[PDB]
């Protein structure tokens, strides 16, 4: 029986790999590990010299990985996604200079640019009749794997009282285990662009760019997702500015990346109801949430007292919880009439245009070759950037 051997030995393996590839307990505790006494980096060295290299290499490896993940049929990039993860946690545990953490953020941007490999792999592997049952079970393993990794990272730090250095050796036990799991993945018999079983993409783009909702939510995915990424990369440097007490027990970075995933699974679930119902007022639905993001970025830049670090965590859970609400709606309005050969090209070029904006703002605001702002004055620039973006869509919606 090959059909009963598929759901037992393959679909139970994609939901086991997709669970175990998201297990990185020290992923929420990289920046408290760098700024702690273990590596002993100064804040001025992480916000201006290490973290802007994350948004530079992510421009450099976005298009090389996206072309390679379809040409190699998604398995050696899923092998690379896991192996570059190990190269991050090796440089975190063996590197001591600033140049050994700039290389750490270069391998970390490969693991961000190969996030699409996994999901774009379940589509090319399973049959389209059984695709909704497999990818529904697979994304319920990634979202479970993202949530319970930050819980496992938090309970070892808060409850287990394990140190930050010994946490990354636990994180090297799951990342070396998920490289071996990426070896035994079934390579798909097709792909999306190169390896097909047998251009119109330039012709159907001439018909889909004239849509009002594809024009709107693509200009949201370029600019609002650029400002979203510049908060998540720098909110752990801001929490270490508010409460810089090196204790490895009062830091709840894993409890703010698990509660943001749990809220990111609630508002995502609540966005599927409003997906096609609120498509008319989507130009005002952006400005109601971008302004809410404009206040929560300012709330991060307003809290200075270390006794209110708990109010900061909640200003970031409600930030990711509000960004996750628009994306269910964003992925819909964009991918409504697009073919799969054109949908992965529109999202593949919206992410590149978002990484163009992420490269511009990091070189202007965050990098030492531009202004070189600290992370307290940097979030005041992003709160202006979200409020500038909020009054564009609010004035844009009122024109209707
Ligand atoms: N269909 C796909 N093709 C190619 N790559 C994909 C992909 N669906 C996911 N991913 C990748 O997995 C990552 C984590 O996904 P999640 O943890 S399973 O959920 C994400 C995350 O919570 C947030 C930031 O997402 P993001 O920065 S783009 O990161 C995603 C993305 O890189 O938005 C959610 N999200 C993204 N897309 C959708 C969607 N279509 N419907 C409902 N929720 C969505
Ligand atoms: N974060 C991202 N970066 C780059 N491209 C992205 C992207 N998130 C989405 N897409 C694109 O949007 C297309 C349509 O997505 P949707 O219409 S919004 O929903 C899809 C679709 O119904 C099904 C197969 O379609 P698929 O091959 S994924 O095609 C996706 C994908 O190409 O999987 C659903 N889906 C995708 N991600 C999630 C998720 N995180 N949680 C729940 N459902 C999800």
């Amino acid at each position: 029986d090959p059909e009963l051997r598929s759901w037992r030995h393959l679909v139970c393996y994609l939901c086991f790999y997709g669970f175990m590839a998201q297990i990185r307990p020290g992923e929420s505790f990289i920046t408290p590990y760098l700024l702690g006494p273990d590596k002993n980096f100064t804040r001025e060295q992480v916000t201006n010299e290490i973290t802007p290299v994350l948004s530079y290499s992510y421009l450099a490896v976005l298009v090389p990985v996206f072309l390679l993940t379809d040409y190699l049929r998604y398995t050696p990039v899923l092998l690379l996604q896991g192996l570059s993860f190990v190269s991050v946690w090796l440089l975190l545990l063996l590197g001591h200079s600033v140049a050994h953490m700039q290389l750490m953020e270069l391998f970390y941007s490969v693991t961000m640019a190969a996030r699409i490999a996994y999901s774009s792999y379940i589509f090319s592997l399973v049959r389209p009749a059984r695709y909704q049952r497999v990818a529904g079970y697979s994304r319920a393993a990634v979202l479970l794997g993202v949530f319970t990794s930050s819980v496992l990272g938090q309970l070892l730090v808060t409850v287990g009282r394990v140190s930050f250095s010994t946490l990354n050796y636990i994180s090297l036990a799951f990342l070396t285990f998920s490289v071996v799991l990426a070896l035994f993945l079934k390579r798909p018999k097709r792909s999306l662009f190169f390896n097909r079983d047998d251009a119109r993409m330039l012709r159907e783009l001439g018909d889909s760019l004239r849509r009002p909702q594809l024009r709107l939510w693509s200009l949201w995915w370029v600019f609002n997702s650029a400002g979203y990424y510049l908060v998540v990369y720098y909110v752990h440097i801001l929490w270490n500015e508010v409460d810089p007490t090196t204790n490895s027990a009062r830091v709840y970075n894993g409890a703010a990346d698990a509660a943001s995933t749990l809220l990111g699974a609630i508002t995502s679930f609540a966005a599927g109801f409003v997906k096609i119902r609120w498509a008319r007022w989507s130009k005002l639905l952006i400005a109601g949430v971008t302004a809410t993001q404009a206040g929560l970025v300012f709330l991060l830049a307003h809290t200075r007292h270390p006794s209110s670090i708990w109010l900061c965590y909640a200003a970031f859970v409600l930030f990711r919880g509000s960004y996750q609400f628009l994306v269910p709606i964003a992925t819909f309005q964009i991918a409504s009439s697009l073919s799969k050969e054109l949908c992965a090209l529109v999202f593949g070029v919206n992410t590149f245009f978002a990484t163009i904006v992420k490269t511009i703002i990091t070189f202007i605001v965050s990098d030492v070759r531009g202004l070189g702002l600290p992370v307290r004055k940097q979030f005041q620039l992003y709160s202006v950037y979200f409020l500038i973006l909020s009054i564009i869509y609010f004035l844009g919606a009122m024109l209707d």
